[PDB]
């Protein structure tokens, strides 16, 4: 019987404890600004298609840019901690050693690599939160009613540290493990949700699974988030990009302006994805500008093309530039107190 | 003729008003210890050689461990802000417009992409340079009397944000342009200096021309470094890390656990490299792994070797984490109290 690790009971209390006694790494950074480590991953060999390396170094370069701007930090892993928890599996026993080795982090907000900032004025309204422990992208219908495998997105979420969240992650990785275990799995997620294809179990599926029929246990403090696209699905916002730019600006992390961008099914590591490979990353090039062009700008300079990776200045040089209007205000941002 | 930009004069003074008026952004995050931008960057297209991206990927999570870890920022760069200044000469107009825009920095910390943390512990000696505004790995006597082209290093340096610094900056551009401007002064560069091959005028052989033949102007706020590897030729290191693991500990930073390893010559992602393609490519991931060794190691696991990708643990779970603070004290380091 696969277990995430021997069972902990008082970890609220072994933070309080710690917290405590550390005063120097407070779990809040701020009033109403808690201390959140994004994390992020790839696996520990080059990409089967060799320009897939190529575009996670543009994934983890555009996380990097988001997150000195709003001041969170970054744990890019690169290691199998579990055989039997391999691919979006590998999420989970990755979490659970971060959660219990930094009880400093209050949040831990899990991204994709195919995922990708989109608005870099955007922060995530902390407080919203407050009385959650899970915060996915996704709605409340589609999960418990409908139980649709695609109510909610696990490629962009956050997660409280806290003994509620060590629990869900108990809950939520027995369809985990590699092979009989997964595929027969894959086999009640298929026939338990609706529109599921026929594979092997999913985190995101089991998650719904998890979710529409264990509602009163975890419902509570699980926040299904769909006004901001803390996850967007790249199929229906790529094309808009040209429409955002002219009748709107960066900060509102929705259909105006997404947060997040994620190119599900895309798969630009692997040898096929699920969508033509011309548009996967003739997309992932305008996404990646489309929230470069929000850095540039900072700087005087803009891509010449939302598809060319030629960069062109905005303005001339000046010897006042301690003048200049940084239009957003991320050159010194609050989120950097 | 070219110029990176409009002549600015009275930098210091601007600087010193600014940091008055946002005493929310020092440029001290604390007694003796400076805010610090780390600044690395690639060519914004896929690499040549197909598998050198998965390096840079590689290269990129090493910086951001070490960059958390000792609370520095991290600035990826991938336009060419400058048609003239292509290749090694990008970083000069990239420095001068973050240097501008970023008041609050008060050391720029250049990291060339072939070059590694290997000492996660070390912790540069900030104090030793209160006085001085340019910091390189070299030696007096090579650049000074010998004028070897290889008696510094500018692949890993430190440069102050101040008006010294803007006016060095318009000093070394001037052998940068490409065409017959870089072609020529290369000319004049194997002519002057001790053991220069000969190609086109490089950053490097610039800077050492530069400071042989002004000393008085420019040598008196230059620290050539050599107690530790800032930089850190990896052909006298990589062959030694089972060495060090058995006789050493990180920390030490030089000759004993060098803090940077430098794959100068190798050229991953381009082609053409002074060494072959094979030895360089598992050289760099060893000295990856044995970097990321002591990452691993804060959680409990470690590479089963250092030409391993899988990794192994350094001891069994428990239901008591808060208990065994980690062998260096990483965790939870003074750098970010
Ligand atoms: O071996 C692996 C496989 C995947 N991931 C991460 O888990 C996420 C989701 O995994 P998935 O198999 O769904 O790939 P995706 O289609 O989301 O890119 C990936 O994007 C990666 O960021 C990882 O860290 N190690
Ligand atoms: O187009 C470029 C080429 C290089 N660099 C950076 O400048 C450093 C030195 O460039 P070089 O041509 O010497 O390549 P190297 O042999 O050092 O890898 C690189 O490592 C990169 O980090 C960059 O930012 N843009
Ligand atoms: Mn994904
Ligand atoms: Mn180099």
């Amino acid at each position: 019987p696969y277990s995430l690790g021997p069972k902990i009971s008082d970890w609220d209390e072994q933070r309080r404890d710690w917290l405590k006694q550390n005063p120097s790494f407070p779990n809040f950074v701020a009033p109403n600004k808690p201390r959140v480590l994004l994390v992020t991953g790839s696996a520990p060999k080059p990409c089967e298609n060799p320009v897939g390396d190529h575009y996670l170094l543009k994934s983890i370069k555009n996380k990097i840019d988001y997150c000195r701007i709003h001041g969170i930090e970054i744990f890019y892993n690169m290691a199998l901690l579990d055989a039997e928890m391999a691919g979006f599996w590998a999420k989970l026993p990755l979490i659970r050693k971060l959660l219990l080795s930094h009880p400093e982090i209050e949040f831990l907000w899990w991204m994709d690599s195919d995922a990708m900032f989109t608005d870099m004025v955007f922060e995530l309204p902390w407080e919203r939160y407050k009385d959650y422990n899970l915060v996915m992208h996704g709605w409340n219908e589609m999960v418990y009613d409908q139980k649709n495998w695609i109510g909610l997105n696990t490629g962009s979420f956050l997660l409280r540290n806290s003994q509620w969240s060590l629990d869900l992650l108990d809950a939520w990785a027995p369809m985990g493990p590699k092979g009989k275990i997964r595929e027969e799995a894959g086999k009640v997620l298929t026939r338990e949700l609706k529109d599921r294809p026929a594979f092997e179990a999913d985190d995101q599926s089991a998650m719904v699974y998890l979710l529409a029929t264990e509602r009163e246990k975890w419902g509570g403090k699980v926040y299904l988030e769909s006004g901001y696209y803390l996850h967007g699905y790249w199929g229906i916002l790529v094309d808009r990009y040209e429409e955002m730019i002219e009748n709107h600006k960066p900060g509102f992390g929705d259909h105006r302006w997404p947060l997040v961008t994620h190119f599900v099914g895309c798969k630009p590591c692997g040898k096929f994805g699920d969508y033509p490979v011309e548009r996967c990353l003739r997309q992932m090039d305008r996404a990646f500008n489309f929230g470069d062009n929000q850095i540039l700008q900072m700087y005087g300079f803009t891509h010449k093309s939302l598809g060319s990776r030629r960069v062109k200045p905005t303005r001339n040089q000046t010897d006042r530039p301690l003048d200049a209007k940084d239009e957003f205000g991320l050159l010194h941002p609050p989120f950097k107190a």
